[PDB]
């Protein structure tokens, strides 16, 4: 507690069986760790898309420890995560409040020295209006 930092900016968002990664880092290896953390429990047919930049003027956390955070959100089709300065934000549509709590626990274990905004909510929306 009682601190502040000025890290990189980063985000990721999911669309069922496609996930999209947008951001900036000191190296490609930090970007590779974010995709590795989701690959750990990635299912056969889930697409992956990237637009993450590289510049050594920016520095970040390490998603190598965030593998269980993405495990907690595999059943979450609207999931996403964001990072800036000294804060991590986690959002999505969880199957139960036990999953919402478990994403908070996974974020607390991964980032005990940063802010952790568990914006996750329990699923409750499926109106009659499909595409095409």
């Amino acid at each position: 507690g009682a601190s502040a930092l000025s890290l990189s900016l980063l985000s990721i968002s999911r669309s069922g069986n496609t996930v999209t990664l947008i951001g900036d880092f000191p190296d490609e290896a930090a970007k590779a760790a974010l995709m590795t953390a989701l690959n750990g429990l990635l299912a056969p047919g889930v697409n992956v898309i990237d637009q993450i930049h590289v510049d050594p003027v920016v520095r970040s956390l390490d998603f190598s420890s965030a593998e269980p955070v993405f495990t907690a959100s595999v059943p979450i089709p609207d999931f996403g995560l964001k990072v800036e300065r000294d804060t991590v934000t986690l959002t999505g549509t969880a199957p139960s409040s036990e999953h919402k709590d478990a994403v908070k626990r996974a974020a607390t274990s991964t980032w005990p020295d940063m802010k952790i905004v568990n914006n996750i909510e329990v699923t409750g929306q499926a109106p009659p209006g499909p595409p095409a």
